[PDB]
């Protein structure tokens, strides 16, 4: 089997991407944030505290003939940005782009933090990291990808995120028309439950490539590119007037700037992030100070190749017995 679904930015900044997902019988379609940095499929639901719902589409398990309470199971998750959600669990039929999993754990939110409530466009998350990070207790549950894997033509999914444009998540096949050149594959460590890999270095604009190992995660659920302070300083030093602002919470730059590109290494290959991808616009409406898309990972504890990086590439998440990650230009 295979599946193919379009993913769409939620706003003009590509803050996140939503992909339609069919849950239950008859289908209830919710727009979920596919997140390769976590492993819970959770939804706004008929159980979510009413005051914490503001425009989201909800899953109502009582209206699904295939929903079953997973008795005794609860879940609770906290994300890198400080947001959180928790609730109980149903199993139900879940389909993405024509690919169907029966008996998928669908985690129903009883509570969500303010950032989720305030984002009317995101109806929940679909985790695509390794199932060892799943938060369901007392019986840990599998991701949609893990459940689908055996049925897939090939044990892979691909992320093809757009810059200010729709893109695609595919399951079970590599679309050879969706990228240019060849795909370069690189080793993955699953020790922390993430798609964790080591970049071979970087360049700033037209500058020389610096060979240096940068361990980090491929995380579609994180907006920006978070890298070591040394690397980030080298980037922003090339932008007149750029500075790190503790009051704003990262690097800002004059909105009048033209940003240089940023290149990262994948083995001997190179992925180029155009300068425009690094512009996240005015810090507040009408400001001439703009927020940077490359930020320091210092104090996160991990480097994160978020959407800013991944949208510059066609990315293969290879869930073979020895997982790997593939990157191609596009």
């Amino acid at each position: 089997s295979t599946g193919s679904a379009t993913t769409t930015p939620i706003d003009s900044l590509d803050d996140a991407y939503i992909t339609p997902v069919q849950i239950g019988t008859p289908a209830q379609t919710l727009n979920l944030d596919f997140d390769t940095g976590s492993s819970d499929l959770w939804v706004f639901s008929s159980e979510t505290t009413a005051s914490e719902v503001d425009g989201q589409t909800i899953y109502t398990p009582s209206k699904s003939t295939t929903a079953k309470l997973l008795s005794g199971a609860t879940w609770s998750i906290s994300y890198g940005d400080g947001s959180s959600s928790s609730g109980d669990v149903y199993t139900d039929t879940v389909s993405v782009g024509g690919l169907t999993v029966t008996g998928q754990a669908v985690e129903s939110a009883k509570k969500v933090s303010s950032s989720f409530t305030e984002d009317s466009t995101i109806d929940g998350l679909l985790g695509l990291a390794f199932s060892t990070l799943n938060t369901v207790s007392p019986t840990q549950q599998k991701t949609f990808f893990d459940n689908a894997k055996a049925s897939l033509d090939s044990p892979v999914f691909t992320a093809d995120l757009g810059y200010h444009a729709p893109g695609t998540y595919n399951f079970g096949f590599i679309d050879t028309t969706a990228y240019t050149g060849s795909i370069t594959y690189t080793a993955v460590s699953t020790k922390q439950g993430f798609w964790e890999w080591t970049s071979t270095g970087y360049a700033v604009g037209s500058g020389t490539f610096k060979s240096t190992s940068i361990d980090g995660i491929a995380d579609t659920g994180t907006t920006l590119l978070y890298l070591p302070a040394t690397v980030v300083s080298a980037y922003w030093a090339q932008v007149s007037g750029a500075k790190s602002s503790s009051s704003v919470g990262g690097y800002v730059f004059p909105c009048s700037a033209t940003l240089p590109s940023f290149t990262f290494g994948v083995g001997s290959a190179r992925i180029v992030i155009p300068g425009d991808y690094i512009d996240f616009g005015p810090i507040s409406t009408g400001s001439s100070s703009c927020f940077g898309g490359i930020q320091s990972s210092a104090g996160i504890g991990i480097n994160i190749f978020g959407d800013v990086a991944l949208k510059a590439a066609f990315v293969v998440f290879n869930g073979a017995t020895t997982p790997t990650l593939g990157f191609a230009s596009k």
